[PDB]
């Protein structure tokens, strides 16, 4: 069974969405809830709601796709509203993403999510990866810069949460980023990766970037950017022990989500590949996830998380 | 044409191999020199010879390549002979990709390069991007320790040369590697970029890394990093305005060496694509080049580098 | 807008499922319907089900993919009863796949699907073309053999079909492959083309054939066929003026479809892409083909279908 | 040693270009023959001179080459008179392709060939594939004008030659093609394969055809074609027993070479790569398969030769 339990919650299985693919509306919501995807995660928001950046700011290319969305959110009121209020807690665990555009903006959030997730359940994806906001790099780069918001989220959530992070590519970064998650036990999760920040996609025909905001650069997701994630989700789950590790990134297959399990991943997260093929993808990539662990004696996740095997 | 005049040199074409990449062996640099790329540069080296990482090393993957080669060269030695005595350079103007694991270390052989860069025109390329020596992280992604190397090897070469950049995601990682880039005059020009670091492959079915060293850790090369090369030759084409840009990454076709010339690149290198193909793609990427600008209206490469529109 | 009337049928877009690949069950059947695709085409079936070709039959490589297959279908019966009970025609048009062994067998067929397409109105698509099935020689090779099916399908159904093309590689085979076509005027359609026959794939370490069926030969598909592809939809769109030209063969791309579309594909079908990606390529294709028309100023896929620019 | 024995002459190593790639100038074959290749190929010839297809006839791409080069020699005379006068059979032994456009011309030739072969030893490699002369078909897809071709052919040579087959993608084609072949014992090679016929390339940006000639339609060549040139080098090596199959497709790397004699390939020729890399590509495909034959412990080809693997 692809069943799990984390953080104190049941899992139909491992697959959910990425945070900000179907799941900024109401209705994507829904229909996440509604796929048979084991949680789903709701738009990283802010505050207030925020129309993102300008059109076009998404691209579906051959190999993932190019995006400088702008955290577009309906604000976090209509999130927490609907973690606490519109979703069906018996369908599936909700995890609430948050994104405050500065440390305050996030800690006068999650006090506020706090007593809803005490009360409802709902899961906190502090989202510390974001490489589209103009003017906000990711907080996660900078190191004591994320240090301090996790202290700062920790003292006001007081409540066990997650963090979506970026990628990093390099050995020393792994360790750091993993040393300052270890500083806070309220951090149970780790989601890798994000979007790895400012890719640019250029078009031969027109000679133009396809995407406006930032002069073209964007997150890059999708067939790109897998083996990156595959590296973070296991470099993460080798240096954070006594937290779980999301994976996300690159997957479109039962394989992808094999890999990424196999790389340490208890939950796996689906974005480009869901954008483009929408909440069907998690029956699909459920059954695929089967198939791959039936052909290799695999009852359940646990008998091949984290066991990629090295040379 | 497809000439260029760039750092005091004519370029018959802005095609060469990426350090590393059929410029290890005597034989390569041959094989390198006899292709048709406007120049070749040299396998990075470190003073002494180095058997590089434990082998598998290199997987190349239907996006690319991930490796963990270790430097794996003949010595600095041997390519200041290269460079010295063996190197035609009547035939294309030679870079020499230096890697030492060390500021002395690079101070010791741009040292000794130097009078051979003076008299032969050899140029430079310092690498402060390897992903793959154990230990030791990307140079250029410790801003502090990329200005001492800088100032170390500029203060020790006194001559022009270029530095091979390890690929920025950050907005303030543009911002501030460029800043310090652009404090050093003699760096004329920047490579972007070298291989994503520190991504996984995992094989599904082995259920194993690909690659022996570092855990199956090692740089991305091809199809994955081609947004992420433009982004980043683009990134610093505008912000160092005084120097050269050199696009390296995810080049297979002219079409996407238009990219990186559209983005800013002078010189393209082609690393993966030249790995599985042989220098015979140098001869096709120029008649591909030549065929984009044919169609554009296109005379010379000037006429559009740096041209890459933005909505 | 991407959407097109062919057929008597209106379809959203021009993409589909190239027959095969995610159409065998009930599941990937209402995985298509349930796709942004424009619609779908069941797997090639035959009259009983067919347990297709000893495993390994499938392997995805760099440049595509190789198959035997082998025909595995769950039996006319099914294909009928989805498209007869199953499928929801409001979604999409639905094609099915006849593949039988036989002249007899393809007329029994027909004779019982035309009272169901008759009242659906789903379309038929008369495999002349798999290269898979040991002992069984393409039929659209032989000319006289592809004439004869032809007849008794045209005469035992009576209703408009279509024809799953192998490739051509011969300007006299697309001559007399189109002159025999033309004979018939319910061939309403030919979908250019079914997979390049009989390829061979070596894999160097273990020097043994990729697939198990026919000694490793199987038929190629994805970035291998593309030119093949589109030669054979352009050759036929010219010679079969009176009748629709589906494409098929490389796209893996909103620009590949472009290419097909521009070499006169009305409808383009994915295979290969679409087995290694999921239904969520169409969504992706549309986006690319759609962003392709807007750069070049495309309302519509009539205004360039077959108009690919000659020298 | 990458030594052979064939034909009654010894070959330094497998390695030879592809008729028509780098070998139609008298300084074309000098290269050639200077080349460490261990024979080479004149290019097709027809009696008279030939100016060939208008340009462009030939575009390099990502995935290998088209072209509708129309057999552009420098006639039958040049060729027939390098052979006799001018080739160094101390260096290589000399194949001469010809390539009538009838078999009248076919015989004219091989008639005047015939003393010079008897003397010099000079191999002729008949070509009954050119899929490039307008109005001209593939002579080998018409097994009787096939078989005409070599009862003429063989009548007026009455010498050991060799057939440029065509690739074939049905079984029965192999079957048929191979017992047109059977037929004629002075056919002691059959070259599988030339160009896969009649592939379309067309530029997503300037949606034109890359070549002028036959609307586009030219032969393929390259990294496209691997797969296809493996199954007819191997279907050929299996039922042609009583002859050697010279591989000829796809071949970039020693690897490649490695494929074909695994599949049965006893002396194996670049095209594409050649034409892309030069000369230089043999010593480095020598390098490469004896690097591979190493490894597997192969001393000589022979011992791997047509022992591909199957399932
Ligand atoms: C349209 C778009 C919007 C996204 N919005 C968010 C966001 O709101 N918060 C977040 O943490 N990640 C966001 N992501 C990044 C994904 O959650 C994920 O990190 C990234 O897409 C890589 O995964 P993938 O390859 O599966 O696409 C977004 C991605 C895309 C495609
Ligand atoms: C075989 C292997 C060896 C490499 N060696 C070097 C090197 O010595 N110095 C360097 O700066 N980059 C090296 N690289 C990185 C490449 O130079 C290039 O930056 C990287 O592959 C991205 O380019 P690509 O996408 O064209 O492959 C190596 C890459 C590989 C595949
Ligand atoms: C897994 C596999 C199964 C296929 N089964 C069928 C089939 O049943 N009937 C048919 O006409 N084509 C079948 N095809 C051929 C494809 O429909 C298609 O024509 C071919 O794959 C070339 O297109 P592509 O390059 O998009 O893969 C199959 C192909 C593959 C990949
Ligand atoms: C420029 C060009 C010229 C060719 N000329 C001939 C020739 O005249 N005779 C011939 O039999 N094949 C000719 N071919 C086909 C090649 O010999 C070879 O069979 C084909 O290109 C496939 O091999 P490859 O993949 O290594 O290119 C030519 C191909 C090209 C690229």
């Amino acid at each position: 069974c692809l069943k799990l339990n984390l953080l104190d919650h049941v899992f139909a299985n491992p697959f959910m969405n990425a945070a900000g693919v179907l799941c900024s509306t109401e209705e994507d919501l829904r229909c996440m809830t509604a796929s048979s995807s084991g949680a789903l995660v709701s738009k990283s928001c802010t505050s207030a709601p925020r129309d993102g950046n300008p059109e076009p700011r998404y691209m579906a290319v051959p190999l993932g796709s190019i995006n400088s969305m702008g955290l577009p959110n309906l604000g976090f009121d209509f999130y927490l509203k609907y973690a606490s209020d519109l979703h069906d807690y018996s369908k599936k665990p909700l995890f609430l993403s948050i994104s405050g555009l500065s440390v305050e903006e996030n800690v006068a959030m999650v006090r506020r999510l706090a007593p809803v997730a005490q009360e409802k359940g709902v899961l906190l994806e502090l989202n510390l990866s974001c490489p589209n906001v103009p003017g906000k790099p990711q907080v996660a780069y900078d190191f004591e810069a994320m240090r301090t918001y996790l202290q700062q989220v920790s003292l006001a959530y007081g409540l066990p949460f997650g963090v979506k992070m970026p990628p990093y590519f390099d050995i020393a970064h792994f360790d750091t980023a993993a040393a300052v998650l270890n500083e806070f036990p309220l951090v149970k999760f780790v989601t890798c990766v994000n979007s790895v920040g400012n890719g640019l996609v250029i078009d031969a025909e027109s000679e133009s970037v396809v995407i406006k905001p930032k002069q073209g650069f964007g997150g890059l997701g999708g067939k790109y950017i897998l083996p990156t994630a595959l590296a973070n989700v296991n470099a993460f789950y080798r240096r954070c022990p006594d937290k779980l590790v999301f994976g996300c990134g690159g997957v479109y297959s039962g394989e992808d989500a094999f890999l990424h399990i196999l790389a340490g991943a208890s939950m796996v997260q689906v974005g480009t590949a869901l954008q483009e093929e929408g909440p069907g993808i998690f029956t699909r990539l459920e059954d695929e996830l089967l198939e791959i662990m039936a052909r290799k004696g695999y009852r359940t996740l646990e008998e091949f998380r984290g066991r990629v095997k090295t040379i």
